[PDB]
RNA sequence: UUUUUUU
RNA sequence: UUUUUUU
RNA sequence: UUUUUUU
RNA sequence: UUUUUUU
């Protein structure tokens, strides 16, 4: 009963692939430091866009000092504007790894969008918080290693055709980001 | 400072895992010289599994000849070797590479026999796609002769199957 | 007693992040070796340049053969010549992580960047030093991935407005290197 | 602390799917009937095909008295011929699920697809048998309810241009099955 | 900015030389001492740890002369709840060739390590 | 096969 | 609200 | 909501 | 071989 194969084998040897070793020569202090970001003011025109969180421009410069930064806590806010009662306006967002093909016109087509109506009369204007599930997405924004799912917002607005002049409502983000390892960059 | 980076502790129940068969023909040979070198993370059949998902590890891998009914009347050369995809060896010095295999297909005695040459996953990284992008995901390096005077049908077939293990949905639109 | 704010959930599913699995067998064995690199001669014509040492051609030649490759001991150093004396160069130098912004005219607005006098008459003693603090960049130059924050050395040098044919000094790299994880290439 | 979502309740009451209840009534007696049978004579022309065995005119032959019919084993065999030493012959084939969207000229772009190499000189003439495996395909082909993913054989085979005028070898399959219940037919 | 307590952990000033102090000899005197002294730069060498040097003119060239301040004399914090009376203060002297270059002779730097803790909210425009 | 990796 | 301070 | 299914 | 009989 013999089989209809030969086997081949090649050669091994011992080699394996590696990362970063332990710390075990003083865990680096972390600090953690607040802020708040105003992303856009909208209602005066259609808007959309998409954030990746670790190329924003203005989180950047505070992660610049720094070459390891995780978020500890991660937000998005609309908060609504003494405009918005009279000028009712659409706003849609989602939270996705950075390396999601799912661009900011497709919000509702993507698991655990949301597509809100901010004023109207009728309406609520109290503000709206959509927490961003850091243990989906990849809280470490920068490292020595570079990470392709960390947090990217997707966020489209419809304005009324006969808009306002100024907004009616704001998005940010807010949250908490922990810094370690002095980047050395220049004071000038 | 000494901070470069680790991941945050699994938070509760790890994603479950599923995995998927594959089998690609990456060349007839034996009709012309043929020698080329096949990145198995870049290849466009397997990303079209990975692309749903964010973690994709490869279970077992392994290149087959099969040789075929134009095999016994032209006998065929073909090497092959398994190397990390940083490695930069090319197709042409196989048997310059340590494990290098070189065989000889048809002709001669019990030389039509299929033959299977298993990729070691444990001297090559098996994962092909997570959080960050690795060099050293591995690489086929292939290299056949033919006759001067060769037939107008392959005398082998050379291709690779496996299992991909998926798992950690990668948030994508419907449309 | 009334909160002045909406929570609204974006539905979630269980997808993490993820690099390696935890390491199997014994792990390979590891050897320094040392080496000494030329990498300019100064003098001449103002010079100014950074230089990546993970992407340096002749240190890769000895990390070529392998998979991991990791810095022990490392620095630069200035050699005058028998023409500095006639010929005073000015030369500045600092080590950043590879991802720092900082340029060759910052180093002065750098922590541990230094500028000399190489010759004039003095700086002819044992050749000057600038030792690498591997805490603050790092040393892992070649692994399973590619790091952001390795190893760069930013130099800048004023030469006399009259200036020699022969170089006023050279500058190397020194150091000592882990090397382990044989990579298959060929012996050709 | 609201919620941004209003939760309706579509009314519920007791409905549920169901299939078939329970044999308690005497398990019907079950006969068990080998067959052989010819899928093909090769190596004149090139032939590719795609056999269902649950449509198969020849094996239906038995079937057709019966409600129910399941494979107890099941395989096929290529058997070379007094032509094959002379005109080597390529014969590939595969079996899948008969809801598979595989075609005869995909054989060794499928999982598990084979490619054989029947005569030439040097070649051994040996039979070779390919068990189809009945834990993976479903072995019922023939039942009150009709299932799609019964087994089905994907073969192709390439002659030599000069072809003998013989077959050089035959295809076959071959097994045993289980049948019950006598479905009522005519006998003229 | 960013914070509301700043301590310095290490200080120290540096001065070093450029390829045109040989040509021309620069003296150049220093000293430390707490922002409520009333020393002046030309009483360097009547403070305690005043040092007044000679760059270039042929040597001191060498590896940057290094002038460390002691913070058991000097008030490290120079950031909290309120202010200090007694931080770092640096005094420097320095005379140049009456026939003097275009370019300078040496540049005089600080260099330091500061503690930083509890986030001070600024706006992140 | 140009077999010494998976402790 | 743009909620992670009060051990 | 036009809530009486998940024993 | 087209191997599932000899409990």
């Amino acid at each position: 009963m013999e089989q209809d194969k030969i086997l081949a084998h090649q050669a091994s040897l011992n080699t394996k692939p590696s990362l970063l070793p332990p710390p075990v020569g003083n865990p680096p202090p972390v600090i953690s430091y607040p802020f708040q970001i105003t992303l856009a003011s909208l209602g005066t025109e259609d808007a959309a866009d998409s954030v990746s969180i670790a190329s924003n421009s203005v989180l950047a410069t505070y992660t610049a000092l720094y070459r390891h930064a995780q978020l500890k806590h991660l937000k998005a806010t609309i908060h609504p504007t003494y405009m918005a009662p009279k000028y009712p306006t659409s706003v849609a967002l989602v939270w996705v790894p950075a390396n999601s093909t799912a661009t900011s016109t497709q919000v509702l087509d993507t698991y655990g969008g949301l597509h809100f109506c901010i004023g109207g009369s009728v309406n609520s204007v109290k503000p709206i918080d959509v927490e961003a599930n850091l243990t989906n997405l990849n809280p470490i924004i920068k490292a020595s290693t570079t990470f392709t799912d960390t947090p990217k917002l997707l966020y489209y607005s419809k304005a009324q055709a006969t808009a306002p002049t100024s907004p009616t409502c704001y998005l940010t983000i807010q949250g908490q980001i922990e810094l370690s390892s002095p980047l050395l960059q220049a004071s000038s």
